[PDB]
């Protein structure tokens, strides 16, 4: 028993990290097969960042200007291309540590593990959620760009995020592995609105089920609610509206605990209206929304 | 910027995990050089667990009774010995993925990363603290025994914990890699007192410094305190007494922020006496004690 903000084991991803330098800028790259993927802003100088013309900046670069190093050994770049906000550097050697992988675009509210890197070397791993407004609340310093987010299913790594930027508000923005930003963000040093965020209701409910499974049950009450009534409360508290698709996803947890989804909604409604009264749930004094229903089942069942 | 409960990259440890089976029991083992380390209770049946005579139980086992598998390949056991609560199975092959390593005994209040495993395969990684009462609040199901806790400094993995047991209270207990339990615990299926725990004061202060570095400063006040006055409050609130050795350890964070340690103590005193008033610090509604001062500096400086 016990419930932790658990990340996927990072070994398969560590084997893909490389350093990419172009001119004066160094960041991380992801080496899969014979391609190294990295943020395109590796080609900018500080003077370019206010509004870079990436097409023009890349035209001044040749393959030999992209210094790619995997540990202590240099990789030979035999092609480069820009796809959206990422550069793809073709190298002459396939990464011998390439795991089985996919590139996926995750939905807002889904979670993933980030392997934070600097200079092509790993610093640490942590789990986070893609916020409903497509930002991430990570731990990323300058030099962390090119660090990636991922999930694993058995032996397959699904890469979903590449880090590009910290907005002036201190939250993070990045792309899928095809270089498309999540959200309205652009890779330039400007203030950019992230827009209204909300709490991931289906994840808070999953985490309440995790709390029941792990012995924390004080918040269970004698009440029930309906999707309509619960959604009036979710509206008031800036929570995402709950749908039958979310209730369906919570089915396995409802079956395991014997607690109907709408009964757990009524527990959540009371917690929103009354607060925790100085009490905690799974070591937290707030309602946690960074565990999906799949995360809860995976952690509570010991999937490897 | 941003501050997360970050674990060390787990790749070097993943390469050491193996499955150990003895009779009907399967758990994890740690393969370093030509030795596999695992909890000695792998030799027990359920009927033995109430009060096992480990010496007698081990006398009934031979090398060939310890089935050790590293991925899909079997390891050949050429010796076995019990050291405290661990078994050391000598194998005929040195682990080719053995990283540079040390076995260390950590102090209460220190943190480490756990790579939770089942059947010799990794499930996930998370960061936690060794509580002042020598328990850990982990995420461990049956089958997770033999999962290890560790820290990394550059290329050296310091193993500090091996998981052995979940007490009836749902908290976890284990040993150093020499098999000595942390705390008063014994490897048997009995109720066992953990004794009074306390909050790790030096870590809460480090985390408040992390909050200031990462922009959360609402809790800073116009006050100061003394070690004596602060410790009267720490006593009331079940916090560890702060010493000059803790103030010295917080020196680098005090230098970086310009906030004297006793001034941060006065902020902590006010938070203890008044609570958070519905506010948060680094996304938490409670005072967090699972980051050491070294963890804060490492994360805020991007050590790899
Ligand atoms: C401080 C930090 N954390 N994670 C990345 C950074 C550096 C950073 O924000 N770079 C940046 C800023 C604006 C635009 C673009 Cl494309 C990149
Ligand atoms: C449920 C769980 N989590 N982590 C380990 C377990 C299984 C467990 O508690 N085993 C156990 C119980 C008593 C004594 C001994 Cl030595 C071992």
């Amino acid at each position: 028993s016990g419930f932790r903000k658990m990340a996927f084991p990072s070994g398969k991803v560590e084997g893909c990290m490389v350093q990419v330098t172009c001119g004066t800028t160094t960041l991380n790259g992801l080496w899969l097969d014979d391609v190294v993927y990295c943020p395109r802003h590796v080609i900018c100088t500080s003077e370019d960042m206010l509004n870079p013309n990436y097409e023009d900046l890349l035209i001044r670069k040749s393959n030999h200007n992209f210094l790619v190093q995997a540990g202590n050994v240099q990789l030979r770049v035999i092609g480069h291309s820009m796809q959206n906000c990422v550069l793809k550097l073709k190298v002459d050697t396939a990464n011998p540590k390439t795991p089985k992988y996919k590139f996926v675009r995750i939905q807002p509210g889904q979670t993933f593990s980030v392997l934070a890197c600097y200079n092509g070397s790993p610093s640490g791993v942590y789990q986070c959620a893609m916020r409903p407004n497509f930002t991430i609340k990570g731990s990323f310093l300058n030099g962390s760009c090119g660090s990636v987010g991922f999930n694993i299913d058995y032996d397959c790594v699904s890469f979903c995020y590449m880090h590009h930027m910290e907005l002036p508000t201190g939250v993070h923005a990045g792309t899928d592995l095809e270089g498309n930003f999540y959200g309205p963000f652009v890779d330039r040093q400007t203030a950019q609105a992230a827009g209204t965020d909300t709490t991931i209701t289906v994840n808070v409910l999953a985490w309440l089920y995790a709390a029941v499974i792990n012995g924390d049950r004080w918040f269970l009450n004698r009440f029930t609610t309906t999707l309509n009534d619960f959604n009036l409360v979710a509206m008031k508290y800036n929570y995402e509206p709950l749908t039958q698709d979310h209730v369906d996803i919570l089915g396995p947890l409802s079956a395991q605990t014997g607690i109907a989804v709408l009964d757990m909604c009524a527990s959540l409604k009371e917690l929103l209206q009354n607060g925790m009264n100085g009490r905690t749930i799974l070591g937290s004094a707030l309602l946690e929304d960074e565990f999906t229903p799949f995360d809860v089942v995976r952690q509570c069942s010991g999937v490897t």
